[PDB]
């Protein structure tokens, strides 16, 4: 029942700073321009101890699953490919990913009816709101 508040069908409903960070990220232009369009859904879902996140969008689909603490490979919507651990802190989904000497944090917590998605790269943040769809 751990993160039984995240699970269900998302959609964005805003969006700021997200090219800064997509910028900091090392994203470049085209992509930035395209993934910036995009309005996911985020389905999340719990089977066991094993929790899925599939982000699906008119710029690309993901999906990834995992177990808290556990590193796992991904491979993002920009084509990095990242070393991944989540955990739960305090409940808030911390992830973190690894590349290339270089790390970023995506948190993923519930609001209210909404579920906000904070992605920091040093010192810029985006913030990502979603609702239930
Ligand atoms: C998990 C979080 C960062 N996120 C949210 S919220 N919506 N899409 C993403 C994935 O990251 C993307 C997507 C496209 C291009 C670049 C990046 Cl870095």
């Amino acid at each position: 029942h751990m993160c039984d508040a995240f699970v269900g069908t998302w959609k964005l409903v805003s969006s700021e700073n997200f090219d800064d960070y997509m910028k900091e990220v090392g994203v470049g232009f085209a992509t930035r321009k395209v993934a910036g369009m995009a309005k996911p859904n985020m389905i999340i879902s719990v089977n066991g101890d094993v929790i899925t996140i599939k982000s699906e969008s008119t710029f690309k689909n993901t999906e990834i699953s995992f177990i808290l603490g556990q590193e796992f490979d991904e491979v993002t919507a920009d084509d990095r490919k990242v070393k991944s651990t989540i955990t739960l802190d305090g409940g808030v989904l911390v992830h973190v990913q690894k590349w290339d000497g270089k790390s970023t944090t995506i948190k993923r917590k519930r609001e209210d009816d909404k579920l906000v998605v904070e992605c920091v790269m040093k010192g810029v943040t985006s913030t990502r709101v979603y609702e239930r769809a």
